């Protein structure tokens, strides 16, 4: 009956009691009435709003001038003009400064009963260190750092001693295969790399040191490699540009002065996979990204210092940079680094951690969740006193899914945050506001601060005003948080978020509003799918497939998935006739493997003799695909 069928019949569940009567702290809003009154100061006047907002969440070198210049559709884009920081005094110096043995990192290594934990003093230490060993190798203050590292607490090193040097980090997902970390490390032109001798993943190890030096062999502007030893396995070593990170730490300094950055200085570069082209380099600057990280940690999530916060998401993507280092690391509170899997040694793995370190705030996908329910609510004994947010990302939580997070996980205490967001928005823009908004099951809910959705024809791109309406996803105003470029082509920036309704920003989703103006996500419009939480390109594939010399033309899509939730299927006409198409499709698979990595290999590769690619998704010489697909 209604336009949004996905909000027929579905209420509000009001925040549980239990949140309030148990919680440590006050929360930081005295409820919806506050956050509506804050919200409409943030669309009708984002000039006081988050120049308060700034001041109060963000200790700055020099005092910004301006809150915000520029338009949407001018692409130029700048906020807090004039402010000088650096984002390694906000997420380090200024914590150790109060109080040195604050635990800032609890790191959960790949086997249980190890790990350790790290204090801001010794955080500190190590991001100085680190930071004197790039500059003494000559990394300078705004050229790019690749790194290729695991979740080890050496990660957040790394990462903070680029910003400490104003050096622009370019993380690389330690699931890429070399010629993925080649063609990042190339188009990003590092001239150093951070990463380990190898991985531990699962009781797994990852030769991540081969990798690197087959990637290397075609980076020659690589003259140094900064290995870690966190297995301590022989390893290749090339003498003059390898070095391992214990022995150049030991030779210099505990503390260096961290650099004075612009706050429209580049901070990080994140490559990430969209509907055309290989994978754009998003770049986030400085002062605005930190803002809402910062805004975003303490509103949505309800950070207090005192908390235990563990995003389980890899640092080699926008929530492991937003969520488990930036966000909690910015409000000086303990953020988890958990390097292994939910599944080792046992399905009990997330609850085992939480219990240990007493989370406060657990952040995970739904692939995660439907991975564990399928694997039964005995794996769930815990008590977990302290958990009272838990947040969800990537995809919908639907109705099936919340309820199994909200009773079996939750006990009914803990409030679920479905955080819509995407690596260009740098942090929630679409959430419930942790122990303030009430929620629906596979809802968005509302936007957060600054963010002003609109919902767009997807032909004539008008706007469509009021409730109970269906269309393309666009904000009307930009947000201190927003991606300024992609890395070396501004163009394609224009092109592909902001020139496609003149005035607006597209996020590349379908939305709806529902009655009561809570907002539920359709899904991608465009040619990206969402395979366990990792943002693939359909066409990043194709190119992968046709790199195969037997593969004439290559089609893939996305079909709706039980597990994964959406599946890659592959599509693939020969050029010549292939005896043995058993052995084919092995040769076929491994190439995606190589191109990309293990984790985009597509579940099954069709053969077939003759793009609508409409007609393949729902079907999943048209007859005779047809009958092929029955096999
Ligand atoms: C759910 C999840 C843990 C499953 O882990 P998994 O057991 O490795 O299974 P996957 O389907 O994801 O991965 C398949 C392949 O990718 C590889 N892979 C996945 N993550 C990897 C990593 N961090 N490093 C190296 N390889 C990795 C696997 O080893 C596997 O390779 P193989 O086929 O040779 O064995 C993983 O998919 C995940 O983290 N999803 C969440 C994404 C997200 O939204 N995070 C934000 C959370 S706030
Ligand atoms: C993590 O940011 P990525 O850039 O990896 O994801 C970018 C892409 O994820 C999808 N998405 C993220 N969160 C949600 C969410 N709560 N609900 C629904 N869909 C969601 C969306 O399609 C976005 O365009």
């Amino acid at each position: 009956l209604p336009v949004v069928v996905e909000a027929h019949q579905v209420d509000t569940f009001d925040v549980p009691g239990v949140f309030y009567e148990n919680h440590p702290h006050e929360p930081h809003l005295s409820g919806m009435n506050e956050y509506n009154q804050l919200y409409q100061q943030s669309i009708n006047d984002p000039d006081t709003f988050w120049a308060r907002m700034a001041r109060d969440l963000i200790t700055f070198e020099k005092d910004f001038d301006k809150t915000h210049i520029g338009t949407l559709e001018g692409g130029d884009n700048a906020w807090f003009v004039g402010g000088r920081l650096n984002a390694s005094f906000n997420c380090v110096d200024r914590h150790a400064m109060r109080d040195p043995n604050k635990v800032a990192i609890i790191y959960e290594a790949d086997e249980p009963g190890h790990g350790r934990s790290i204090t801001y003093a010794e955080l500190l230490k190590e991001v100085s260190r680190l930071a004197w060993v790039m500059k003494s190798q000559g990394v300078r203050k705004g050229d790019t750092v690749a790194i290729y590292l695991p979740m080890i607490p050496e990660a957040i090193f790394a990462l903070l001693a680029c910003a400490r040097i104003g050096a622009i980090h370019s993380v690389v997902f330690a699931g890429f295969s070399s010629d993925s970390l080649r063609d990042r490390t190339l188009d990003a032109r590092s001239k150093f790399i951070i990463t380990t001798d190898e991985g531990k993943r699962g009781g797994k190890v990852i030769g991540t040191k081969k990798i690197v030096d087959e990637a290397l062999k075609q980076c020659p502007d690589v003259t140094n490699c900064l290995v870690f030893k966190r297995t301590g396995a022989d390893v290749p070593w090339t003498k003059g540009r390898d070095l391992w990170w214990h022995e150049e730490v030991d030779k210099y300094p505990n503390y260096l002065p961290a650099e004075s950055m612009d706050s429209e200085d580049p901070l990080f570069l994140l490559y990430t996979s969209g509907s055309t082209g290989k994978p754009k380099g998003v770049m986030h600057t400085t002062a605005g990204y930190l803002v809402g990280a910062a805004a975003t940690g303490k509103y949505v999530f309800d950070i207090h210092p005192a908390d235990r916060f563990f995003c389980g998401g890899d640092v080699g993507w926008i929530t492991g940079h937003t969520y488990v280092v930036y966000a909690p690391l910015l409000l000086g509170c303990t953020t988890v680094v958990f390097e292994s899997t939910p599944a080792y040694p046992n399905f009990s793995r997330y609850w085992d951690v939480i219990e240990k370190h007493k989370v406060t705030q657990f952040y995970v996908a739904p692939t995660a969740l439907r991975l564990l329910k399928r694997a039964g609510d005995h794996h769930i004994n815990h008590e977990m006193k302290d958990l009272r947010i838990l947040g969800s990302v990537g995809e919908p939580i639907a109705a099936e899914v919340w309820k199994w997070y909200h009773e079996v996980v939750g006990k009914r205490q803990a409030h679920i945050v479905d955080t819509y967001w995407q690596t260009e928005t740098g942090s929630h823009v679409i959430t419930p506001l942790g122990g303030i908004t009430p929620t629906k099951p596979g809802s968005a809910s509302l936007p957060f601060f600054g963010i002003d959705p609109v919902i767009l024809d997807p032909v004539t791109g008008a706007e469509i005003p009021g409730n109970d309406v269906e269309g393309i996803l666009a904000f009307r105003k930009p947000w201190p948080s927003m991606a300024r470029t992609v890395w070396g082509d501004h163009k394609r920036y224009m092109d592909t978020y902001l020139n496609v309704y003149k005035g607006f920003y597209f996020t590349g989703d379908g939305a709806g509003r529902d009655h009561e103006g809570y907002y539920w996500i359709r899904g991608r419009v465009d040619d990206v799918v969402n395979v366990s939480g990792h943002r693939l390109s359909t066409a990043e594939i194709e190119a992968a497939l046709i790199e195969h010399h037997c593969v004439a033309e290559a089609a893939v899509v996305g079909v709706p998935d039980p597990l994964t939730g959406q599946a890659v299927h592959a599509f693939v006409a020969l050029k010549s006739g292939n005896d043995n198409r058993e052995q084919l499709q092995k040769e076929l698979i491994m190439q995606v493997r190589k191109s990309i990595g293990p984790f985009a290999a597509p579940k099954v590769v069709f053969v077939i003799d003759d793009i609508m690619r409409r007609i393949l998704r729902k079907i999943l010489i048209i007859d005779t695909f047809h009958e092929w697909k029955k096999a």
